[PDB]
């Protein structure tokens, strides 16, 4: 592979260039003859397969703290080396696991938000034995980062993976979600989107409100056995009502959503050890809720009822009536959120932030990998600069990947 | 392998075994993706490209294997083999051009593909030649308002020597001037070629909206330049048919979209000239011609006749500005009655385009990056859509500019 690549921005004309890109350590799943960049997705690990994976991590970590090749370093090398040797794995220093959290996020090409990446709190729960101290390390979890509305990131971290037979997996896709109820006539109440999942919680003995906004229950499995429910206390659910600074009758809408964005279903990798069950959490960009939450067809599809109310012609598509109250409901949900004092980013601040931070890891670290159909909002993308940002994408190590859902792989007891 | 793409809104899933045809690169490897990069012969050479697209195009008409398709085969050799090159029957010409836009994985138009009008320019000798034919294109693809796709072909590459080219990347487009104050009258974007014109003797109006001239290399010769006459040129007075203090912003735009710079390659043959015209999709105008900030950038202005709060990005007051500037492009075009897409309509007939393509072709290369609209883009249906791309060839491909080539 040649060994600089080069970036261009075609609104600035600014020419970035590319070394990180030769330390790819995975497929990204497309070829010299086609490409997947638009594909949404395109057993344990042998001693021999992980000596240098890990040999990998630390001499990386190692690398950063600036003592290469120093005593401690070869020491670790060593040290590391004897354990997976002796016990076929090996454990992270505390040092390392942190480390290792947050260059999974740097390396996340996915996330618009990296310019935070150093900022992360990481807990560490690889002492957790049972799904109720689970509960309790989300718990701690959603309050730390909540922060009464001053949200601060962080992940909480469960035991590595074993023989694979004992995985920690939280089940939830997403620590806060709303239900979804599929009902006899084929219309569905709440979230659409998860009533498959709402369906696995009533079944596994749920009590379901059945309403438009009804807090999921956490679904948690530790060491490989069967999952058990828990509610979150509701008082640690932070949710925002959505109003509009113009359009008084918008809160007739009885819209609200959580402010709390928290992806559970990811596996954290780290030097070759699998973290399955690694809830991690920030804070929104807007157009998340109020684009894809709110407008996409099969979520809420507030669009319909939203043009009604703003009294808009739509008969044809061509009056643009979709896009014109796509912005309304957008200027509603950062309202109601800077309005409740809970952090929230607008797609035009956080792109701008986002072009500021990859020039910089372009400086510093010789890349920044992303991709450019998650980095570019799902509204107005050619007004953000990321629209006009060349963008190389590849994988590198720690990181962030997907994983199956239990429910399709696991062993009932 | 058969590859699989879904759609997320729908879950429809489609089979796509097509891509397993091409031999072209795509510029992405197994480590790195550069889906979002925008730019990733000899008898010997050129014998086997020209034998895979006649073999595609009797395989096309039903007849492969047929004594018209051996002979076809035999004549191409003899002619490589003595001329160093080949001509293309005027069948084979159309087929070409058809499919090379079929396989144009940037264009969201496609559904149209095989209602071109191909105009055969191969006789072309000199640039006066190229003005006369690209004059009968522009008339006749504008049609008075009722647009008709076409493309113009004029004669191949031979020895990159005499090249043919038609200098303007597209046929119609405004001037840019560069101003004493540092600002810039018209499109900033042509700032640059605007100023070749006038070092050609391209006396300027120095307006907002001047068509520029049509500057025309023929058989690798100096370019020439040439005026379009007026009346071929049809152009739309933009108003918003609430705010009707829209049309006191002065702003028009051209009906004519005609990309004129790439390059058609056909069975290893290069036509380096070959301009080409559909018809507008809103949103090229509305949001990147209009409010790209390195373009006409308007949105300021928009928005302080909209009198929208412009202190905070949070009021989202650009992309307010934004969606009136989109529906007014809409509305002025319809209403003279010229014909215009909008990105919703767009969209929907190219996932129904996808759809055909998949059942009687077996795939069809997309580029994501450029399919999704540039505003509203998860409301229109190809956001959810997963697309396979890659290079099937005959198609069209990028050339360098002319002025960074030529030897005067
Ligand atoms: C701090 C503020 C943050 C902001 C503003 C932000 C922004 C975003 C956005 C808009 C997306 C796309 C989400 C979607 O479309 O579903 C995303 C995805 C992602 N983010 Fe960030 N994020 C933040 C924090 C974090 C943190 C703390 C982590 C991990 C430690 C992280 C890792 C990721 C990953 C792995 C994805 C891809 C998710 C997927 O593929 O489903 N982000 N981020
Ligand atoms: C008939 C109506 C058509 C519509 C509505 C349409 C739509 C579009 C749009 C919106 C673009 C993006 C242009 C840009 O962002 O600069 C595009 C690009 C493109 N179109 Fe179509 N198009 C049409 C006809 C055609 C025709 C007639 C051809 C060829 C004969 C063609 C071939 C292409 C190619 C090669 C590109 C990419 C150009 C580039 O890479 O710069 N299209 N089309
Ligand atoms: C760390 C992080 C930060 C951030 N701004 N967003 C996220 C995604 C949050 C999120 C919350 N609920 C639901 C989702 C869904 C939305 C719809 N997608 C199809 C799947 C993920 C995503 C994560
Ligand atoms: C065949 C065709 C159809 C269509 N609807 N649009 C096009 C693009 C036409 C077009 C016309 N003038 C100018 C451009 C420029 C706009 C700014 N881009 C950065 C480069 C191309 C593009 C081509
Ligand atoms: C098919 C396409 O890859 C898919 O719809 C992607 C597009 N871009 C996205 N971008 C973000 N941020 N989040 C998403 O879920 C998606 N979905
Ligand atoms: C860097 C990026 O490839 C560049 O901005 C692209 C993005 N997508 C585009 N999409 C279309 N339709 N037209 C364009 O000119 C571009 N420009
Ligand atoms: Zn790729």
């Amino acid at each position: 592979c040649p060994r600089f690549l080069k970036v261009k921005n075609w609104e600035t004309e600014v020419v970035l260039t590319d070394t990180l890109h030769l330390k790819s350590t995975l497929e990204t799943g497309c070829t010299e003859y086609i490409c997947m960049g638009s594909i949404m997705h395109p057993d344990v690990a042998t001693k021999d397969q992980l000596f240098p994976l890990a040999k990998e991590f630390i001499d990386q970590y190692y690398s950063s703290i600036k003592r290469f090749g120093s005593k401690a370093h070869m020491e670790r090398l060593e040290e590391v080396n004897k354990e997976i040797d002796t016990t076929s794995t090996y454990q992270l220093k505390d040092t390392e696991l942190i480390y290792g959290a947050k260059h999974a996020w740097r390396n996340a090409s996915r996330c618009v938000g990296r310019i935070q990446w150093s900022k992360l709190q990481v807990f560490d729960a690889r002492d957790c034995t049972t799904a109720h101290g689970m509960f309790n390390y989300i718990c701690n979890h959603v309050k730390y980062a909540t922060n009464k509305g001053n949200l601060r990131s962080a992940i909480t971290i469960f035991p590595q993976r074993t023989d694979g037979k004992h995985d920690f997996r939280v089940w939830n896709s997403q620590l806060i979600r709303y239900a979804g109820y599929k009902q006899p006539d084929g219309s569905t109440l709440g979230d659409p989107a998860n009533v498959q999942f709402t369906e696995i919680c009533i079944q596994q003995g749920w009590k379901p409100p059945r309403g438009r906004f009804d807090v999921l229950p956490l679904l948690l499995q530790a060491n490989g056995n069967d999952p058990e429910l828990f509610q979150i206390p509701p008082e640690l659910v932070l949710e925002v009502p959505i109003r509009h600074p113009k359009f008084e009758w918008f809160k007739d809408l009885g819209l609200k959503w959580y402010g709390l964005p928290a992806v559970s279903n990811m596996l954290l990798e780290i030097g070759g050890l699998e973290f399955s069950a690694c809830p991690f959490s920030g804070w929104y960009m807007g157009t998340e809720i109020g684009v894809r939450d709110y407008c996409d067809n099969s979520r809420y599809n507030i669009l319909e009822e939203v043009a009604k109310k703003m009294n808009l012609d739509m008969r044809k598509t061509s009056s643009l009536w979709k896009d014109q109250a796509l912005v309304e409901i957008n200027i509603a949900v950062l309202y109601s959120f800077q309005s409740d004092k809970v952090t929230i980013v607008d797609h035009h601040s956080a792109t701008e932030s986002f072009i500021k931070h990859m020039e910089n890891e372009y400086r510093c670290r010789g890349g920044c990998p992303a991709d450019w159909v998650w980095i570019v909002p799902p509204m107005s993308g050619s007004i953000t600069p990321v629209f006009h940002q060349e963008m190389l994408n590849y994988r590198l190590t720690p990181s962030f990947e997907y994983q199956p859902d239990p429910w399709n792989t696991h062993v009932w007891k």
